[PDB]
């Protein structure tokens, strides 16, 4: 198997009067290659890829793979959608760009059956030789993705590596890794990253990182390495931010704490995003007094 | 205050394929067997219509090929033309009254999980861009977020053509909270097993799965209603039940476009991934409680 | 078939203590300011009258009040007897026919959280022991368990005293669901701001929490439904529906015993502990809320 | 502060109640605790949720307290008495019951049914603790209560009464685990649910109150030991091998397939339940059959 693991990045998208700022951008990936993260993924949730156009779409994947040009640091490119043959078409632009694997999202809002979400993987795994990371957030998009999908999917599509799980359901970790302990379950909720690696989980696609690179790369580091001890202190550590990075719905919190941190130079949403209120600003700013934010 | 409406019996319509494309004579006859059994409009290319899988031009053509099929009668067209990127929204708002729809259905941002701030904006946006009537569509199980009462009724209040809801949260009293506060808008059922209970607090239409086969019945128990004949609507609704729960033994349109083909109301039993048909003991269930009930030919 | 029935617009009793024991004088008046207001029926020792930290002697006087105070009425007491245990859900059955109740109502278990197989015989036996009318209450957010519309219906078709069903479960797909396959039984509300569609989908009443404030309002909303009336059924419901929500901010009944305190109706605002007096914020939205209402005294 | 570190850990059992005719099997019992014992169990838990505390009568409850606790002694197991009510008069009763019948210390659940607020749950277990001199553990599962005590009540309480001395987490939330013990790494979190009993004590849990350790008392005392002396590799072992009759037991409400096992094993003599609880489906009894051959089951 190839794989990407390790701890990962979910990249905020900074805009500036309506447009992406390419050179913010760039800027803030070389600030996560520079504090220990092992991979970026440009234009997810985080990233705000449902409001992105397909040029911008390109633009990104295209400063995330020149930016990690000549590093350790690969690029896992968002690439889902609710239409297997739009999936299809962007698993095959990611690539053509030059990113290093897809991470895929399970189609959001048609809620297809596990029979049609093993068929959608199928297709889209098939249309490329590079690593797919499934994506499981029931949540945000209305189905699961079962156990047994996953696992057949893993067993039955050679490029199909693992799963992130942002599901807040430790007891289908287990069950994913004690039937299947070939693959990679990745922690897709900050504030369980420490559970999910200690039961065999092999890293994180993290938004708390955005912030504190430095944290959590060192967390996935020590947990990976079975020094369990010093991976609990530091999701100890992290517990108030990791929640609070999700007072309001992510990533309004956390391109909030990147302005607040002066990391990027506007607080700027495409809508329906929209600044957080008043009231969750100042518990945002508040709680991260406690953290040291590295800077450029 | 006098906005205009579009209300009264309505059908989501199923997009029907052949060889991978939109079968679009089969829909054109589709939708004149809707208007000749008593439907008041019709919605193509929402959520029934597998919009997520049809391109920009499939849109295109779905929307034109209602518009063309209801002149002529009273029938009205409520284009599906929701997104969850406000500047999508707005593009499909424009695009769709640009060909012909008599309004749209914009359905609440699904997976980004907007603030009750963002659906604010969001729907002031689309109101604005456009100046035919815009229905809400709350349905959280689908989209993970919720257009809260307050935030319906400020869009209600605030734009003009914003005119109510279509409501699919298995909720009556989030229904009965909103025609209490604000008894102006247009409550509109978008879940077929209620449509009665809906109707009776003072709900004035229906968006219907169901009357994709039975739209006969679904209109009946709309205009009962509508009339205060609740005797008569309830009945209706009541022996509709097992239909009605039946068509969502799997994900609609899965369960709709099986019954559709099993009355050969379409060729071929075909999807676009991920959707795709039923379990064989869902197709078996659906064929079976189908024989209750009188389906309308053409 | 034709069982005997308790139905009508009824009230769900709160327990008034002072000095930590039931206010047995306080209480009767309570009943009697019910009797006088067009109540059908009172349901003593149920959730609203803190049933969980009574002990059997004072369900025992409670229940005695009830029936006393009763007397010479049309009223019928219908007793709070439910347990998750069966052996004393039978013996609380026994116990509240022996103390005149004219019906029990019989929660589903909770915590324990039975099959549907176990439901069946727990309430299969309870019917057993009693010769008078027992109506089911389904309220899962509470038990942790459901009872199933096949349940319930066998239920009713099994047992000739098992006449209906108290739902409290949000979910008037259920309802319908109920009725359209067993007309026969009585549907009780016991969901306050759903009252109206409850009723108007064939409900035949409701145990209310809101009539301890209100009762002839509740009362003149139910029968106006009885009646068909449906327009003027459905106003009382929206009017009500402020109040019915407020007293649902903190867990039933610590507002409705809030606002009996507050419209001067209890002496005291005391309850059993974990039951507790509202927070501040609380406090205070319950007492504006009641401002736009007009409230009997005694 | 004596009280402060008076506790009770480690691998423990949630007892099943066994019937006979009707009546508690109280031959049975004693056997049955014994086989615990003799496994390596640090605590029993008497008459709770899985001993089918809802359906025992006052008496039946002293009966199985005195058969524990007399079981129990000279050896060092201890008793951790099911004491829970929703009613605090009667919660405060049943822990002075529990102390005077010489348990250890008390599980006591959160107020089922009546769902009191924070602060009501807060003057709940305040009552409760300030009754008895014996360790209480608190016990939240919200699927079976309707309420939940918060993550800031819980750690008010472990602050404010000395007596107070953990959690038992029945909630599938390991957000919530990370949330106490990085805000009050002193108390004691114990697993109520027995699939994530490993990454509960991975991320310093220090017990379990267990439903499988009924059928495999070994496999779950070996697991939580080794999770204790950070042998995180053997404890994961078993948690994993564990997983399906983990998950098996719960097919249908606790304790009715625990019981069909332990039934189906010869550990008890007939699948007897106090309604409203009953056998288990002809589907899972089957398939609590079939999941048991695949581990080894010690006898008496
Ligand atoms: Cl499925
Ligand atoms: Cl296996
Ligand atoms: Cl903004
Ligand atoms: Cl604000
Ligand atoms: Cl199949
Ligand atoms: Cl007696
Ligand atoms: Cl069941
Ligand atoms: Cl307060
Ligand atoms: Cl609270
Ligand atoms: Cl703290």
């Amino acid at each position: 198997k190839n794989i990407i693991i390790g701890a990962m990045t979910a990249l905020i998208t900074p805009f500036k009067n309506g447009k992406v700022d390419e050179q913010s951008y760039a800027r803030l990936i070389k600030r996560q290659i520079e504090n220990g993260i092992d991979a970026v993924v440009p234009v997810g949730t985080t990233g705000e890829s449902a409001t992105l156009t397909h040029e911008e779409h390109r633009t990104c994947i295209e400063i995330a793979v020149e930016t990690c040009k000549g590093t350790k640091v690969k690029v896992l490119a968002g690439a889902g959608s609710n239409a297997t043959h739009e999936a299809v078409g962007l698993a095959k632009f990611a690539k053509e760009h030059g990113a290093d694997g897809i991470l895929s999202v399970a189609p959001y809002y048609n809620k297809p059956t596990q029979q049609g979400l093993y068929e959608h993987y199928k297709a889209i795994a098939q249309s490329v030789d590079i690593p797919v990371l499934l994506y499981n957030v029931p949540g945000r998009t209305g189905c699961e993705i079962s156990t047994d999908t996953i696992i057949k999917l893993f067993r039955d599509c050679e490029n199909i590596y693992g799963v992130k799980e942002a599901s807040g359901n430790i007891d289908k970790c287990v069950d994913l890794l004690a039937h299947e302990p070939r693959m990679m379950l990745i922690s897709g909720e900050d504030a369980i990253n420490y559970p999910i690696l200690s039961n065999g989980g092999k890293g994180v696609i993290s938004v708390t990182s955005n912030l504190l690179p430095d944290m959590i790369s060192a967390l996935t580091h020590f947990a990976l390495d079975e020094n369990y001890k010093e991976a609990k202190k530091i999701n100890d550590e992290l517990y108030n931010i990791n929640k609070i990075l999700f007072c309001e719905s992510n990533p309004i919190p956390i391109k909030t704490a990147m302005y607040l941190a002066g990391l990027i130079e506007s607080l700027e949403f495409r809508l329906p995003l929209c600044s957080p209120s008043k009231e969750n600003f100042a518990k945002i700013e508040e709680v991260m007094k406690k953290y040291k934010i590295k800077g450029f």
